[PDB]
């Protein structure tokens, strides 16, 4: 089963809660040494302790993606730590419903938290996943991306700009041996109007961190070795 | 033959050369005002005074879109000489192919110029399209927002958040009367020439004149149940 990954190391943001925490846990029963950050370092290290308790290799670190400072830090950090970098998982992120007369504060807010840090971060790994023979870039993104609805002025931008520069970033660093790939999660279980919403969702269950989780796993292993810009959305079957 | 633009004021930027003063040209030979704004004050001086010798209405301003300055000058400017806004096309834009390892300074330019400015633009221009009863915005994106290639990490993230911005600010703005649409051009005129065609399947490239009228169309009463789309000009491939 290439569904190991066993011999690498993750750098995973934003994985103190739900998704990010997840994935951190699942790439590490993986067998993946598992750099987790967050922007709060009290979670990032304790979802790392677990992940040691529970026999895994892991760190906790505070980053804020949108802060280079940061971003060199955990770059550093994971080579000390482990020697190499193999996986990206860009989970850190967030935005919501922005009216349309918003300040512009919030438009570029938006692009510097869910665009901006990712692609930087990216840039940072991907010269040490080419030493270490190939890497796998993941960046979580949203069904906004692909759906369009009001307010979604800046979150839903920057979800289709992560989308394209996932499509596109597949061939400047494919050479290098990097897969890019993207997650598009929907309605996450981190009530009328619950039912109402799973109206739209065919398989009449909302999903957990798991399913984003495994679908990572997928996608950051060897068996997606051939597998480079796609987003892949986890939805049940709609919207 | 609704395709006229009487009674219409036309902002249009990035329009001294090329599409945007095909653009100008075309929408003042249809009966609209049209302020005609560019980087460069000389050039697009020299096409509004084009304009007003051909038999219509214009003026020509220096607008850097990236400057808030500018963009209240060129809507202040608008209001002043022509009493409304009723037409935006966000023609201005550039940037280019660019390394994956490219500097973060230069990734954000793509994006202050290919995007932010011309969503503020849209932002100041929408109250007073609601004012006149309704208007168009059409954003001059480009065929890098669909298609996927090497050195395209910022024009093409940019240009797709650019598509995805038509799609969803589509919907804020239909309730003031407003459309949002989209014109991504091919290979415009101005052995590889040969490749280009090998892909074109009308054996031949484009005038600036193509998009001038794709821009028409979706400016005027003939579209006007028509937004939330990207109409792509490439005569049948991509080049």
């Amino acid at each position: 089963s290439p569904f190991h990954l066993n011999d690498a190391v993750a750098i995973v943001t934003g994985a103190a809660a739900g998704i990010g925490r997840a994935i951190a846990g699942t790439f590490a029963k993986a067998g993946a040494s598992v750099v987790v950050t967050d922007l709060k370092s009290e979670g990032a290290e304790a979802v790392a302790a677990a992940i040691r308790q529970a026999g895994g290799k892991a760190i906790g670190l505070e980053c804020n993606v949108t802060d280079e400072q940061h971003r060199e830090a955990v770059i550093k950090a994971a080579l000390d730590q482990f020697g190499k970098i193999t996986v990206l998982v860009n989970n850190a992120g967030g935005g919501g419903p922005k009216p349309f007369d918003m300040p512009m504060s919030d438009f570029e807010w938006a692009f510097k938290l869910n665009l901006f840090s990712l692609f930087r971060l990216s840039q940072l790994a991907a010269p040490h996943m080419q030493k270490a023979g190939g890497g796998a870039i993941l960046n979580i993104s949203s069904m906004a991306g692909e759906n369009t609805n009001v307010r979604m002025a800046s979150y839903g931008s920057s979800k289709a700009a992560v989308n394209h520069l996932t499509r596109n970033i597949a061939f400047d660093v494919g050479p290098m041996g990097i897969r890019v790939n993207a997650i598009a999660p929907g309605a996450i279980k981190t009530p009328e109007i619950e039912r109402a919403m799973l109206k739209h969702t065919p398989l009449g269950r909302l999903g957990e961190a798991q399913d984003i989780a495994n679908a990572a796993l997928f996608l950051c292993s060897p068996a997606a070795a051939w597998i480079s810009g796609q987003v892949l959305t986890v939805s049940g079957g709609g919207v």
